[PDB]
């Protein structure tokens, strides 16, 4: 089918994500709802349970509000079973009514709906062209107390009603015991407790082959995405394993939750991104749009700037969920003002760079302050908002443009509250005209586009107050006057001549996984596919059409290469480098070097046999290692990935500034595992 089919597990760029609190949507069924103090049927405190299931969501998909809203995909919460228990903080009754306390990855909360209830989810949804991403928090349990086993539920982990353990008494070692974290660094907040939330130890045999089998039942399910939870507190390492575990069986869009404040920009971050397999929410996005239009701490200098750098900084930036809001952030309306802020910034939003989330109830232009305060029930579902017509507008344009999915972005006209930019990709052109000063009409003169000579009227249909555009030879438009507060959207469309790639995905597997190459200009006759300087033609190219190709990897060895095509008359397309083809299954192992003594500025990196230990390359070795937590320095530790019933040959190195000091004498040898997690614990060769 086409890229911009529901059928795409794969791509995302061309939806728009609508993110659902299920308990504060829709409350389709009555019987689901917990009863006594877990429950208020007002939902007037935002804190007990509402009733929202997942029912009452099917409830507004075939009833039009969803689908006329141009939405594509849903984004819900945690479907999980969660614990029971009333928690009490200080004095507040709290629940798991959010989905994150979890007690039983194999079963279904109860108050959601039942596993038939998900399936009928399934169903309702993919028959409108609607997508379904779910959370998953894999990072921890629920609340727990060592010393107090009586408390909640003991961050007890059960195993579709077998009990495996509990945080009181860990014999077996599920959980970390190593205290709570205070953020300080990367390391420690990654091995030590969220708040009192009991973190599960992924090093454990036990738990690393329990989650990665509890995802393939929900994968077997029908959800075509994965929002993981914490992706910043949990072992970098183990995602990717676990990521290898999803994409060599039913590859599915997954992106992850790592916080960003404003003006925070972490190399760590993009390196997540990048090599994980997995995109990230866009904070970076995120955060500056609401300084240039709803808090006003920056200009359009450093809207553009952002969007400079983070197109260079992730590898694959049209991966990237974008948003103006969510659950960790405060109601972007302003209880007090101009909605046109609201309005722009959701122009703003979903005609730019990535995929964009939607935050329920945004066209509703609700307020609220950091949560719970963010997320009351939706107060009504009227059609008539200009917040639901401007979405209603701009959205389908991710799947009617190509641009808008897959184009660049360029900044064309800009000063200090104006910014003209437009997306290009192929012979597929938009521009967008975006004027923050709410009291000042802009006159624009000298800007120049790419498209065609002709009258261009704005999209938006002067809805934002945006004028009809006219663009001479050459592409310079006429000189205009930009409404106060106004926004516009010209595009211009046509078919593309030459094989020209817009997406990937997956962007890691091994050799045998079907990947999904989109894009346009591939013909409807059947090509080649280069994965490098291998090619790949014939049998082994599953499907073939002109906006989408399915082709199997081929049997190469693991590494980084490029993909690149050729239509069948032989004409080379555009090449998509950072795909990473892995040895084979994986597996998380922990290694372990001790007497690595140091200097200042100077640390331990793990290098080996394999593409995925770097291939004995030191610019790609493993680490900085870690040495506090787990471990104490001199002896230093690292998760990492690597392929499954191999023996590995590694070899320790230390970096100070540009200068690498190999470890001494011949590589360390040893055997992974063809299943679970395994620890290797060796010393520094002098
Ligand atoms: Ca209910
Ligand atoms: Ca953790």
């Amino acid at each position: 089918a086409p890229d911009t089919s529901v059928s795409n597990k794969q791509n995302f760029s061309t939806d728009v994500i609508y993110q659902i609190f299920t308990d504060r949507f829709s409350d389709g069924n009555p019987a689901n709802n917990p009863t006594g103090a877990a429950f208020d049927g007002t939902c007037t405190n935002l804190r007990l349970y509402c009733g929202g299931d997942w029912q009452g969501i099917i409830n507004k998909i075939n009833d039009g509000y969803l689908t006329g809203m141009g939405v594509t995909a849903i984004w819900i919460s945690q479907p999980v079973e969660n614990i029971y228990s009333i928690i009490n903080y200080s004095g507040v009754n709290n629940t798991a009514y959010h989905g994150y306390w979890a007690r039983d990855f194999k079963k279904t909360n109860p108050a959601y709906g039942t596993i038939a209830d998900f399936q009928n989810l399934i169903a309702a949804a993919h028959a409108k062209n609607i997508k379904v991403i779910i959370d998953f928090a894999p990072n921890h349990t629920s609340p727990a107390s060592s010393d107090q086993p009586s408390f909640a539920e003991n961050g007890r982990l059960y195993d579709n009603g077998t009990l495996l353990g509990g945080y009181t008494n860990d014999t077996q070692n599920l959980f970390h015991h190593n205290g709570g974290t205070d953020f300080s660094t990367t390391e420690n907040g990654i091995y030590k407790n969220l708040y009192d939330l009991a973190d599960l130890n992924h090093n454990n045999s036990t738990v690393d082959v329990y989650l990665k089998d509890a995802i393939k039942m929900w994968l077997d399910l029908g959800i075509d995405g994965i929002r993981m939870d914490a992706v910043k507190h949990m072992p970098f390492g183990w995602q990717k394993s676990f990521m290898a575990a999803v994409n060599n069986y039913k590859p599915v869009f997954t992106f992850g939750e790592w916080f960003l404040g404003v003006n925070e920009v972490s190399p760590e971050n993009h390196k997540f991104a990048n090599e994980s397999g997995m995109s990230l929410l866009d904070f970076r996005f995120a955060q500056k749009v609401r300084q240039v239009f709803r808090d006003n701490t920056d200009n359009m200098y450093g809207l553009k700037a952002m969007l400079e750098g983070s197109a260079a900084d992730y590898a694959q930036v049209d991966d990237q969920v974008t948003f103006i809001d969510n659950h960790d952030m405060e109601r972007f309306h302003a209880s007090n003002a101009n909605r046109r802020k609201l309005e722009q910034a959701l122009a703003f939003t979903l005609t730019s760079r990535g995929v964009p989330a939607i935050y329920y109830g945004t066209e509703q232009y609700m307020s609220g302050g950091t949560d719970p305060d963010n997320r009351a029930r939706i107060p009504s579902f009227s059609t008539s908002t200009t917040a639901y017509q401007v979405i209603q507008k701009l959205a389908p344009l991710r799947k009617c443009n190509p641009a808008i999915a897959y184009g660049s972005t360029q900044e064309r006209w800009i000063n200090n509250d104006v910014l003209i930019y437009e997306r290009k990709f192929g012979s597929n052109v938009a521009v967008v005209a975006v004027n923050r000063n709410l009291n000042a009409p802009a006159s624009i003169s000298g800007l120049v586009t790419s498209l065609p000579q002709g009258s261009y009227n704005d999209v938006l249909g002067g809805l934002l107050n945006g004028n009809t555009l006219s663009v001479g030879s050459g592409g310079a438009a006429s000189n205009f006057t930009l409404a106060a507060g106004g926004t516009a959207v010209w595009q211009y469309t046509a078919a593309t001549a030459t094989p020209t790639i817009g997406h990937v995905g997956p962007m890691m597997a091994k050799p045998g996984v079907t990947i999904t190459i989109d894009g346009r200009g591939f013909g409807s006759s059947k090509g080649t596919v280069y994965f490098g300087t291998t090619a790949v033609s014939g049998a082994d190219i599953t499907s073939w059409e002109d906006t989408q190709i399915k082709v199997k990897i081929p049997a190469v060895a693991g590494g980084n290469y490029n993909i690149k095509v050729a239509n069948a008359a032989g004409t080379a397309s555009n090449v998509y480098d950072n795909f990473e083809v892995l040895s084979g299954d994986q597996v998380s192992v922990r290694f372990v070097v001790n007497n690595a003594t140091t200097a200042l500025g100077q640390n331990v990196y793990l290098t080996g046999s394999v593409s995925e230990l770097g291939n004995a390359d030191p610019a790609k070795a493993i680490g900085p290692m870690y040495n506090q937590v787990v471990y104490q320095y001199p002896n230093w530790y690292y998760d990492v990935s690597v392929p499954a019933g191999k023996t590995i040959e590694f070899k320790f190195l230390k970096k100070q500034g540009s200068t690498v000091t190999w470890e001494g004498g011949s590589n360390h040898t040893f055997t992974a595992p063809s299943s679970g997690t395994a620890t290797i614990n060796v010393n520094w060769q002098p």
